[PDB]
DNA sequence: CGGCATACG
DNA sequence: CGTAT
DNA sequence: GCCG
């Protein structure tokens, strides 16, 4: 009934498992911290199976047969069940340690391995970071600065604001040149942390050395409040706001016209679907996903891609839109 | 038990 | 090390 | 933590 696969099955934005989802989720991530890469694995499959369930769990019973479930999450799920609340969920929630690291991560620039020896050094709040900024790279710096506009969410109406400004900057660095939004707002999402867009030409390369020149007429415009031959780059946009302006991150990737269905369903997301997609793609039909190409092994081969529906196809799944893909 | 996605900056 | 989906 |  259910694959065990997230790229096997849709999975809409809004679904019907909201807290059991989010609880499970709060452990993924605390797996996460302690360097457990499996555990974070598992919580986070099992988070999106009930996310693609047609209604609500209400009974252990429910869970028998369903991917991803054993002893643990299933623990879990029982408990909230029963009780509302699931112990060791809470445990995490007000832990120090939980608490610490989910804040030193969000920081644009700091990574698990960084906060876990910054919690280790004993720090634990943004000031502690702004006191020795000695010890920040510039990246770190720029996140730390900003972060207080990068925590608040990114609208649907910014977005749009935004891409035009970056189409404008786009059309001058090469007549023709597409933008295209990706990330979670392609999805659906309706709120999102950045935004995510990919660029291409119809004429294969004439997309090369493109990034620099729009990077160059973006900072020109003084748009960019940070920015690091390239094809990605994490930026901090200046977008306006009534009477003022708020920090913005925004992703631009550029790929050639023939990678681009392949770079649109990476940049597309989630996370989880596309790790899920390459491990399907390589563990059931033997072919190697990533987001410039889907390679034979055997005969050492490309598999040219004209859409997303051309992929889904090589692969042998049903074909999934964007907004279903929200593992 | 081994595996857990796969890149670029 | 960081970043991305 | 779970699957095959
Ligand atoms: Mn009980
Ligand atoms: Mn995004
Ligand atoms: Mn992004
Ligand atoms: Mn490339
Ligand atoms: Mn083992
Ligand atoms: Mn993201
Ligand atoms: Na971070």
């Amino acid at each position: 009934w259910m694959p065990a696969y997230a790229c096997q099955r849709p999975t809409p934005l809004t679904h019907h498992n909201t807290g059991l989802s989010e609880a499970l989720e709060i452990l993924a991530e605390a797996a996460g911290f302690e360097g457990s890469e499996g555990r974070l694995l598992t919580f986070c499959r099992a988070a999106s199976v009930l996310k693609a369930l047609p209604s609500p769990v209400t009974t252990l019973s429910q869970l028998q047969g369903l991917p991803h479930f054993g002893e643990h999450s299933s623990r879990v799920v029982q408990e909230l069940l029963e009780h509302g609340v699931c112990e060791e969920v809470e445990r995490v929630r007000r832990s120090e340690r939980y608490q610490t690291m989910k804040l030193f991560t969000q920081i644009f620039g700091v990574g698990v391995k960084t906060a876990d020896r910054w919690y280790r050094e004993g720090l634990r709040t943004l000031d502690d970071l702004r006191e020795q900024p000695q010890k920040l790279t510039q990246q770190q710096k720029a996140g730390l600065q900003h972060h207080q506009d990068l925590s608040t969410p990114v609208l649907r109406s910014d977005v749009d604001a935004l891409q035009q400004v970056v189409e404008e900057a786009v059309g001058q660095a090469l007549p023709g040149a597409t933008v295209t939004l990706t990330g979670g707002f392609r999805r659906g999402k309706l709120q999102g942390h950045d935004v995510d867009f990919l660029i291409t030409h119809p004429k294969e390369g004439q997309e090369a050395g493109l990034l620099p020149r729009v990077m160059c007429r973006l900072q020109d415009q003084g748009l960019i409040l940070y920015h690091q031959a390239f094809e990605r780059s994490f930026c901090i946009f200046r977008l306006p706001q009534p009477g003022s302006w708020k920090a913005v991150r925004v992703d631009l990737v550029v790929a050639p016209v023939s990678q681009f269905p392949f770079a649109l369903l990476g940049w597309t997301g989630s996370k989880l679907f596309q790790r899920e997609l390459r491990r399907f793609s390589r563990k059931e039909k033997g072919l190697w996903l990533n987001s410039h190409g889907l390679f034979d092994p055997e005969q050492k081969t490309f598999f040219q891609a004209a859409s997303e529906e051309d992929i889904f196809r090589h692969l042998g799944l049903e074909y999934l839109p964007p907004e279903q893909r929200n593992a």
